[PDB]
């Protein structure tokens, strides 16, 4: 079992004061996106807006913003039904631009979920009001998943002011309302939906749920990864009918080996497909149950070994005291549940109201597969154990450095405490991930409560935007400043954003010159033939 | 959840090492145990006396010494044997009083593990030799059990020198040799003996294995208490030739509750029967698996709650891909499997050979129970959680304070650390569990001369208010109590929340076993009220 690593650098709150910050009355940070050069950021009643390239002096200000506040009347509403004012506020909780002009913002709404389209150049409300239903949740500390495909919008959230509807979901576009069974703990028992992908002829969703392999012990989370058609029509006239047909989801393995493996089960956060060394790879963030001991790690896991999991066999629980089993390859109906129809297996299918009785009804009983996601190289990536708080946001440079071929990963947790790794992805590469740097982003002066929302990469502008509950902080990727001429910190931080140069001092490697005029050693770190400085 | 206690107080090495260490080429200290004020330290070769009345002056001096070397051929015959000169030591594993008189004694010695009489008085050998197997380990770093109830031995070890039949055995009586079924995975798996206690018409033992329920997952470690009858004498000539036809073990569950229960199944060490608060109980110190996330907790069981489990039903694996369910109730045959002959259901039954065969075949294919022992207050006693160090030793102190109505739980580490804890045992008590004091124990001057400083085992001697910690190669004394520490500043006393400590009217708290009346002690034990005291 793996030991907590030592942070080779450590920044205080006093080594980051020195950093901007957002406020813009509570912000009550929701989400956040990015688009070229521009950094949109969803809270309550508000939508701003921050140029990439205005480098701050006093605060980041926003360059412009939306403002969509709930009707009196959605408050009086929401207060007859019995809930406090501070949550009957249209806290904007989908910001999804549907082309490279227009956007698709949803809010709360005072518990009445609504949705309208503006524009992004000029954050311009033009049009009416879409209603929220199945896309917008009722309560702002719920989770929501909203993406588009092919014109198609894809949500996954709540559909009911007393949230005992979680749903995933799909409308627009040219194709039929779908949805997944209303009060149905065999397709999707009281989950948390965290992300989603678009890949292949697939919509992948990512989420955590109460698992029903461990209906004997106890009320244990697994994390799961789910997977719809885009071509999905519907089931036949009496069976599925206005459901999905293709709904499979699987179990992701974060586990550390040996005698008896230990699984993070709980999954916190996740990123989109990243091309890491040839492949596409999906990084996610565990932890484990909530009573527990608070652990957490970092796996990661490829595309065509989570496309086989679903070529796999399925899971049935024969009797209801039997541990949960293979289904036999002769005994699964045809066509192959899961697979889209007019492709592969199913090319024999115009239509997915055309889809036998056999195969509809079976994956109706049978949605969750047998086999279990396995990660690369089947260890985690980094962990964190022996703190007192668990990792939250994820973001990833895939190209760090000079020759911009290592891969860093800079995770959040509970206590605004934003771990920076450099990750060992190939065999040839490192001996371990390396912990580069540990900052304390969370500012309490100058923002309120400390747990970290979401992290963004600004490669470009060399930064990272660290969201709170009440504020986001810019921090820069590097901090070569702290080093200084000093030549063995700098070589000795194996920081690759840093390079020493003949000038006699160490600076980061998005300056100017060319990538042989650094020097460093990321690699190992052989201090040979240095002092103490 | 709840998360680990932050220390009242922290004693420091530059503050301990003024404690005297016991020494006797190392010692390799295996056990000790005290009779009255004699403590016995068992090691390689030697059996050192020392006298609990003795103050230390700069070292523990033994008073009286056993020496028992190896024979010479056993050197060399365990040269042949592969095993290192190191090992070839004969180093003391059993030593139990059998009357108030003479101990039996048994060494490893070099991997030929041979027993011994011995008397008290003198340490002199007043006997003649017998055959270690079953009874003695053949390796010095395994553990093993010994004890003797109504005339017997019940020994709980490994036989062969490759270490792999494991056995719980009876022998020193006037009945056969009684032993478990050899190999039996379903009987016993990969054990780590650490304890048994008589209690009733039973021998109860204390150990961890590998657990059957975990055959489809990975290879977990469950805590298991099993119990064998006293009056035991074999099966028929059918079934259990030379058998135990009463083995019932049950697990043992030290769990924090939720909607996740949180279960700590590798047993470390546990104590004896211990009266609290009327009831007699069995503590233990339980961690999570070896590839976990290192934690440990400190659970309670009461024995009614043990007999309890044990008349309660079996459990049986039905399909190989199934979860292990219970035995119906009409499928239990007649009479009750595991009651002891001559009692309660088996008052007819003058003698385990006149049991019929389906009874002994069904104990013979189900010595696992169904339930699980529960723990006394549901959540554990103590818990110890961020730390890189798991626990081991443990010793309880049931009558602290001036009144003696208060448990403290003394507890040790892998890094040489001691945990003193005041236990919230009773609901009109304490709020909870609180950890006075945390003593760093291991001493790097005396205590090595290689750094392994694993604590092994801890002996209360409160007629003399101290605590012998123990490690690998040293012996430390240990003061129940650093009254001393605050002294004047009455807020230093009352806040560390010493029930060995309190408060007197010549302005200076001291240790309560002073000779002076309870009522003229002042603390607060219950709260630690430092209301209108001054930052001295
Ligand atoms: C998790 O993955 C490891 C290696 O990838 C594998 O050995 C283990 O069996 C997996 N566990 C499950 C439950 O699939
Ligand atoms: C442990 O005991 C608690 C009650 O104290 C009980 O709820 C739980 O089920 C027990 N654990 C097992 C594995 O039976």
């Amino acid at each position: 079992f793996p030991e907590d690593d030592e942070p080779l650098n450590t920044v205080d709150y006093h080594y980051s004061r020195q950093y901007p910050v957002f406020r813009g009355h509570r912000l009550d940070f929701q989400l956040m996106l990015k688009i070229r050069d521009t950094l949109y950021i969803a809270g309550r009643d508000q939508v701003y807006t921050v140029n990439l390239n205005d480098i701050p002096q006093t605060e980041v200000i926003p360059s412009k913003k939306l403002t969509w506040r709930s009707r009196q009347q959605d408050r009086e509403n929401c207060a007859m039904k019995g809930k406090h004012k501070d949550e009957c506020h249209n806290f904007i909780k989908v910001f999804v631009p549907r082309n490279d002009e227009m956007v698709f913002v949803c809010g709360t709404n005072a518990f009445n979920p609504m949705c309208r389209y503006y524009r992004l150049s000029t954050l311009e409300y033009d049009g009416e009001e879409i209603s929220g239903l199945a896309r917008c949740p009722f309560d702002a500390r719920q989770t929501n998943v909203a993406l588009f495909a092919d014109g198609k919008l894809y949500s996954a959230t709540v559909a009911d002011f007393l949230a005992s509807d979680a749903v995933i979901y799909r409308s627009m576009g040219d194709g039929s309302a779908l949805r997944t069974i209303k009060y149905d703990s065999k397709w999707i028992k009281e989950p948390h939906f965290l992300h989603a992908i678009e890949y292949g002829n697939y919509v992948y969703f990512f989420f955590r749920e109460i698992a029903v392999e461990h209906n004997n012990l106890g009320k244990a989370v697994y994390s799961r990864v789910a997977r719809i058609c885009k071509n999905d029509m519907g089931g036949s006239q009496r069976v599925l009918e206005k459901h999905w047909t293709s709904f499979l989801k699987a179990r992701l393995n974060c586990s550390v080996p040996g005698d008896s493996f230990f699984y993070f089960d709980v999954l916190q956060s996740i990123t989109d497909i990243i091309q890491i060394n040839g492949i596409p790879t999906v990084i996610g963030v565990f932890t484990t149950q909530l009573n527990s001991i608070p652990g957490s790690a970092v796996c990661a896991f490829g595309m065509d070994d989570i496309e086989k999991v679903f070529k796999g066999r399925f899971k049935e629980q024969k009797t209801p005291d039997s541990v949960w089993t293979a289904v036999p390859e002769d005994k699964v109906p045809k066509p192959r549940p899961g697979c889209c129809a007019k492709h592969g297996l199913a090319e024999a299918y115009k239509t997915s109201i055309d889809f036998p009785d056999d195969t509809l009804s079976f994956i109706k009983s049978h949605p969750l597969m047998d086999s279990a996601v396995p990660p690369i190289a089947d260890e985690p990536w980094f962990t964190k154990t022996r703190v007192r708080y668990r990792l939250t946001a994820i973001e990833v440079d895939r190209s760090a450095g000079p020759y911009q071929n290592y891969t860093v990963i800079f995770v959040g947790s509970e206590a605004g405490v934003v771990l920076k790794v450099l990750a060992k992805t190939s065999p040839f590469s490192l001996n371990d991930s390396v912990l580069l740097e540990e900052i304390e982003a969370y500012n309490p002066a100058k923002c309120s409560d400390r747990k970290v929302v979401s992290l963004q990469l600004d490669r470009d502008h060399h930064a990272l935007y660290v969201a709170f509950s009440s504020c986001v902080v810019r921090i820069p990727l590097s901090r070569c400043e702290r080093y200084g001429s000093c030549k063995k910190s700098c070589i000795a931080s194996r920081d690759p954003y840093c390079g020493w140069l003949s000038q006699g001092v160490c600076e980061r490697v998005t300056l100017g010159m060319l990538a042989g005029g650094y020097e460093q050693d990321t690699e190992y770190g052989n201090t040979a033939h240095l002092g103490d400085c």
